[PDB]
């Protein structure tokens, strides 16, 4: 009946449209070592974050889940300003980015333990001070493979997700690990229903995807706007793909998002030329004034797209 | 003529005895992700900071290098608070622990050079709005491997140390690399007399260490205390290998410490009762009231201790 936010506890019936993957913040593990040059303005960054989040609200845009890991500059405090200054409805995470500070807790014995204590203390009792708690888990597996480390994280929030009954929220590198993801979680007892396998759209080959979806997870085609980067797809490869999905009949599992990062941490930087123009719609628009218009044209009634939006997020957070 | 440390410039003449490696904050990197259960007290940790620091002062300690890198909780303010209240000199520095976020700028293009531009910032102008400067340079290379990823900072540190005559401190990864790194370094134009290779104890080979030594460099016998960890040898191995080096007379090369770590950042935690009563010598006086006894009772007379405690760091720094 209820979701946690970065303003307390909301009833799902309300979440209304909903964008399943955005950051306010982002910074790659390691940003914090450049705080000479790379220094956080809070202020400014604030300003963007709430421009982002109004952008939002016009296309009618009710909540966003923002799944910045721990370790990449998550900021509960900062999300709520957000909230409060917009009403929009923000619900953080509780996870790490895809060693050594882990690393040397297993050699302690305790660090699965330990991941899953802190899952629950952010899941249960609020993150840091903020008195915020983390509606989801966030997961994240590498490159043709889960590692071993990554396993103890998939292990502890499995055992989180019965325990609460949280959402867990994946992310797969280049477009592998989707059905071993969804798998590896069941095995260990999550509830597929409770799931979404993030950046699915990272593949381009149907049965891929229809390999995970079988599994009864949502998957999330959440990068909608990236191109030319990190070996992925194009935007025309993507529509494609959720082309065959929703014609297959597959709207109950999928959700859509454009994985923005909307304030950068560390030291500010300039995309080359090559990039700069292929990365030209990633912002929190795209979905509503490119995307969804394409996908009319292509015949997708409002009944679906609503499924995907509202439908879905309200199904997952019940 | 001078060195700064985290109270400003000090003329290199009055560091007097030194210890070459001592932390007093530490957490590997990935701590900031355990916020949770793992708050920084600061109160707490001053106090023993401070403790920690008046325990050197009682041996006559009147310098001490804290190479704490900047992704591992380095915090000049607080030394500086630390240095403030005991009088003790405190020297930080700018570095890196032995990815994503520089591998990043590495597709960029611009990482070494952003990696020079922070040492050249934090030497010259200041950490943060700290004020204070890093009077040492931090490298780090992995087990058996000097990585790509790794020789950027060494080139970006060799290009800093040319402009700047600052000081390069390395750790070594299970005795490895200290003659890779002293050619390495030397290759790009680095100062010899301007580096000490770390964790050089880590080897228990003599001939290891005096391929290191054939470079001219500062050789660093700094985790004295550390035992069964780490792959770590005992002290007994430590002190044989410092006297086959001592009676060939190398003491000019040569400096001592415990690489200490007086507050752990992160999650707390208790070592298992097999690692634990190994590291039971592993405090900032063990080299005080242990290892130079120790060093005594095998003929080192007090003017080699004196050039290795007094006279290398002033030659080290001017
Ligand atoms: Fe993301
Ligand atoms: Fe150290
Ligand atoms: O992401
Ligand atoms: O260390
Ligand atoms: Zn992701
Ligand atoms: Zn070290």
């Amino acid at each position: 009946e209820m979701v946690e936010t970065v303003c307390g506890p909301v009833p799902v019936e309300q979440l209304g449209k909903t964008l399943i993957h955005e950051h306010f913040l982002f910074g790659y593990p390691g940003f914090q070592g450049d705080v000479t040059r790379g220094t956080f303005r809070e202020d400014e960054s604030l300003r963007v974050a709430v421009e982002a989040a109004e952008k939002m609200k016009r296309h009618g845009i009710q909540t966003v889940v923002d799944p910045t890991p721990n370790d990449c500059g998550r900021n509960p405090a900062f999300l709520r300003r957000v909230a409060e200054e917009t009403g929009l409805n923000i619900i953080c995470a509780t996870g790490y980015y895809y060693p050594p500070y882990f690393q040397f807790r297993r050699l302690l014995g305790t660090a699965e333990d330990d991941i899953y204590d802190m899952f629950m203390a952010e899941l249960t009792e609020g993150i840091a001070d903020t008195g915020i708690k983390a509606g989801v888990i966030k997961l994240a597996s590498s490159k043709g493979r889960i590692t071993e480390y990554e396993k103890m994280f998939f292990r502890a929030a499995a055992r989180a997700q019965k325990e609460t009954g949280a959402v867990i929220i994946t992310h797969t590198q280049e477009g592998t690990m989707g059905p071993e993801q969804a798998a590896y979680l069941l095995e260990h007892g999550a509830d597929p229903k409770k799931i979404v396998i993030g950046h699915m759209c990272g593949n381009t080959d149907p049965d891929y995807h229809r390999k995970t979806l079988a599994y009864g997870v949502y998957i999330a085609f959440d990068r909608f706007g990236i191109q030319g980067m990190v070996g992925a797809p194009t935007d025309e490869e993507r529509v494609r793909t959720l082309l065959a999905l929703l014609r297959d009949g597959y709207e109950k599992q999928i959700m859509l998002s454009h994985d923005t990062v909307n304030v950068w941490l560390g030291r500010p930087f300039t995309l080359p030329e090559p990039f700069a123009e292929m990365m030209k719609n990633w912002h929190v628009e795209h979905l509503f004034v490119n995307i969804i218009p394409a996908l009319k044209n292509e015949g997708i009634r409002d009944e679906v797209l609503e499924q995907m939006f509202i439908g879905n997020p309200a199904a997952l957070f019940s």
